[PDB]
């Protein structure tokens, strides 16, 4: 379970969302990364979490 | 669904990872996105997951 510090905001189309970690989820056996995402923000969209997506990734 | 090609090896400890593609699978209700790596090469692992992991970020 690995955890990144992101403490970046993105004010993408008027909603504000503050980043606060990524919990990347690594299982090598079926090819797959998932990430959990969380956030002290307003709604949260698909363009918003690639941004963090994005994010994550530049942290590491 | 969304797919980005990678086209680009990682030969880490030996291991032949040649990147074939990465399906993004992004839900904004559970604050997750999901990722399938697609690769031909040798056996891979959760250092090379990680690697792919940036590269798919760097091509958005």
């Amino acid at each position: 379970p690995i955890v990144i510090d992101l403490n970046k905001t993105i004010e993408r189309d008027g909603r504000k969302v503050k980043l606060v970690r990524a919990t990347i989820t690594v299982d090598p056996e079926t090819n797959t990364i998932t990430i959990d995402i969380e956030y002290e923000g307003g709604p949260i969209t698909k363009e918003d979490l690639l941004e963090a997506f994005k994010l994550a990734a530049s942290k590491l």
